[PDB]
């Protein structure tokens, strides 16, 4: 599935991301527009041995077990092919124990070079 943004919102708000953590909800959208491009299915496969799974495009090294990747810690106690699901539950899920485990939205290269101290509310504006 690729979301629209204001479709997207709407799913993150009604699972709690508006304010996690004291990220707003257009953190999250943004977050997901240049992790993923709105798409569900995306995925990158690394040189490293892991891979970046989904909407958020989460890392198999630590994040979801997808079997093949070295030093595997699956904090999210996941398959990484339930990130690939069309609903974005476990996405979100995960989204929220990465942030639990002591990071911020830093953790994902996209945010911090692409929405951190930008204009992230655009991405609800208008929804
Ligand atoms: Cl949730
Ligand atoms: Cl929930
Ligand atoms: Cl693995
Ligand atoms: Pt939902
Ligand atoms: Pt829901
Ligand atoms: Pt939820
Ligand atoms: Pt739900």
């Amino acid at each position: 599935k690729v979301f629209g943004r204001c479709e997207l919102a709407a799913a993150m708000k009604r699972h709690g991301l508006d304010n996690y953590r004291g990220y707003s909800l257009g953190n999250w959208v943004c977050a997901a527009k240049f992790e993923s491009n709105f798409n569900t299915q995306a995925t990158n496969r690394n040189t490293d041995g892991s891979t970046d799974y989904g909407i958020l495009q989460i890392n198999s090294r630590w994040w979801c077990n997808d079997g093949r990747t070295p030093g595997s810690r699956n904090l999210c106690n996941i398959p990484c092919s339930a990130l690939l699901s069309s609903d974005i539950t476990a996405s979100v899920n995960c989204a929220k124990k990465i942030v639990s485990d002591g990071n911020g939205m830093n953790a994902w290269v996209a945010w911090r070079n692409r929405c951190k101290g930008t204009d992230v509310q655009a991405w609800i504006r208008g929804c």
